[PDB]
């Protein structure tokens, strides 16, 4: 459990084991030159091969010419690879550049406006994303800081989010993590072991209509604030009725164990699990891979905390869109607000040492 | 994942080995009722005994009356104590309430203005603080959230700071961590095992003039922004000349190993280590216990990066103040800006199960 292989038919960081920490960054492109952007994707891919093996970028962090800036900023020296994965994605706004408008996938759909949205434009969208996941947050931050530095003059950082899940040194791998509302989160999800369910619900197929995306996936990111101080004043019964599971064991109502299959008719009609379940959505099923956040306190002394929701799917129109539409009457809506949003096409994997991020799109 | 003992002559979270994560909160007091404030300190102490042992506060996180809110918010259920420490401090502004004016320690000094200061008043000061440190960020957030909930109507959060990784060491036997400039930070500190140096430089003594503070310490907090665009285009030689140590090993200039003693005359006259060293400051020595932070982007296309600097000392006048005055000509000033400040009196330890935070003052 020290490194995750970078090369594959698929990018790592989707179906590979969930790491303890997240640094997610969205970038905007500042160049109009296609050749200069392809050169960056090749340099970024070379850096990512070094970073995911626990090596410094370029000629290293020290021991070069004294009169040159070092190639690597040095804050990860002495740390382990920490299961780092680096996953790149392309936003809809990238396809307005470089003559790409006819290669935007139909599955990379713009999201509709949903009831109760309060999206901050500054923390939404982006031409590009890099998802950096690792067990050590300094390994993740060092990766984003050095990719941003390599890209300076061709890309800028639009927005950045730090996140946390479990701490693996102290918490067993099989234990479901709790979200900041104190409920177990992830019980009924697609697991990385389920190869057929990934082919059906997560990976883009050649016959889906966009050949360059074969073996890729589609990502939806939502920054969802929780109203923590309001939630903490709710009764135990009110909290359990919102979800349709009990708080201690996380069993479905009228069942005994966390992994018992739910009986949807025993839950309240607007309970979150009942509305989100595939049987309520024509079989629509998601891979959730999100992380908790706590950024600090706002001007009223309230905790700025919530869930940085990440979902992967074969098609945004048949995954996130139908399920989020069905949450229009969710009992949870009283306690949350969606304040950031973005969608990305995540290309296929880097096949070998000579391949590079985006090679199927750019040629 | 083990517990750090909560009781002692001193509070834990100072000499204790430095934990991976920080959640620091400053609170302002909103009650004028002395008895109501004393009742809060006792309830907070009872909660801290549970939290530091990995137990839920009050009657627990579930299995109570369905129609009542749970006593514990529940997001730490099934987690280990994770070396949680909870350290309380009292700000100078507290002493204007509850008839405490004559008990303000002389050693709790207001800081002067320093050249280059750009202090945000909203994220400075505070009537009191809680430093939560743990190896698990969820355990630290759970502690601050449950203390703030218990204090509803008597205290409000003024400002908070999360630290994602440590930039300090009280354990010279373990690897020294790096700050976001890529240098080891904590080589020449005070170790938790150096009992003589802790008595000389960190713990307040009865003869210092404030009996209620005997066994306590004084805390300076400084929020420091880093100019990483400016730093990352500097040459390797410029970076090493700024500090007086090499970047790869962290050895003093000319020497082979991190822990070899500095030879100050080989460093540039404005080198950070040369200006900050005790021999440059009449023997003034600090216990540094800070953490790195990043709070998103700056809105100008760049990552935000900084260091939340924490120093403990026996007297602010003989610790932080002379060292920071000597840093007026530091080469590092080109790459940093102080943007937040606070000082606190950290009372003595909770002696046993009948004692309570602040009992020697109140
Ligand atoms: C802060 C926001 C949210 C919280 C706190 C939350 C919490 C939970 C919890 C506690 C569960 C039950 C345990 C489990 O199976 O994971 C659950 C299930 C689920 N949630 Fe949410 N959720 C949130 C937002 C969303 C959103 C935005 C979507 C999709 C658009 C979503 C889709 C689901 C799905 C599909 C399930 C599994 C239902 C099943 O098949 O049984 N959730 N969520
Ligand atoms: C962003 C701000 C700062 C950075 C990046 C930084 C960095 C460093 C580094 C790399 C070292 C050498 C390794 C070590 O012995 O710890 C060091 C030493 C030291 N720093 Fe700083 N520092 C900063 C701010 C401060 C401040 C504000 C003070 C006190 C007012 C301070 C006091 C010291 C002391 C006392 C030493 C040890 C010198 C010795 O005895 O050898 N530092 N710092």
């Amino acid at each position: 459990g020290s490194a995750v292989p970078f090369h594959g038919a698929h990018q790592a960081g989707i179906a590979t084991p969930v790491q303890d920490r997240l640094h997610f960054a969205a970038f905007d492109v500042t160049t109009e030159d296609r050749a200069a952007f392809v050169a960056l994707l090749k340099e970024w891919t070379a850096a990512a091969r070094r970073l995911t093996a626990g090596h410094a970028v370029g000629e290293g962090a020290y021991g070069g010419l004294p009169e040159a800036p070092p190639d690597d900023t040095g804050e990860a020296l002495g740390l382990k690879p920490s299961r780092l994965t680096l996953t790149i994605g392309f936003g809809p706004s990238l396809f307005t550049r470089f003559g790409l408008a006819d290669l935007r996938p139909e599955a990379l759909a713009d999201l509709p406006k949903f009831p109760g949205d309060n999206l901050d434009r500054a923390r939404s969208g982006g031409d590009l994303c890099v998802q950096a996941c690792a067990d050590d947050p300094q390994v993740a931050v060092h990766a984003i800081r050095n990719l941003a530095r390599i890209g300076f003059g061709k890309v800028v950082v639009r927005w950045s989010q730090l996140g946390f899940g479990k701490t693996s040194s102290t918490t067993p791998d099989k234990q479901t993590p709790r979200n900041l509302l104190g409920f177990k989160d992830g019980t009924r999800n697609i697991a990385g072991t389920e190869k057929d369910r990934l082919d059906r619900f997560v990976w883009a197929a050649e016959k889906d209509g966009t050949p360059w995306m074969t073996g890729g996936s589609y990502l939806v990111a939502r920054r969802i604030r929780m109203h923590i101080e309001t939630w903490d004043r709710a009764s135990l019964q009110e909290q359990e009725d919102v979800f349709g599971r009990d708080k201690g064991e996380g069993a479905p109502v009228g069942k005994a164990k966390e992994r018992d299959e739910p009986f949807l008719k025993a839950m309240k009609p607007d309970a979150h699990v009942r509305l989100a379940h595939p049987d309520s959505n024509g079989g629509a099923t998601l891979l959730r891979r999100g992380y908790s956040f706590t950024d600090g306190t706002d001007g009223l002394g309230r905790l700025d905390a919530g869930l940085f929701f990440l979902a992967y799917q074969r098609d945004i129109r048949t995954g996130f869109v139908p399920v989020q539409r069905n949450l229009a009457t969710d009992a949870l809506n009283e306690y949350i607000q969606h304040v950031g949003s973005a969608v990305f096409a995540v290309p296929p994997g880097v096949r070998d040492a000579d391949d590079w991020w985006g090679s199927t799109l750019f040629g």
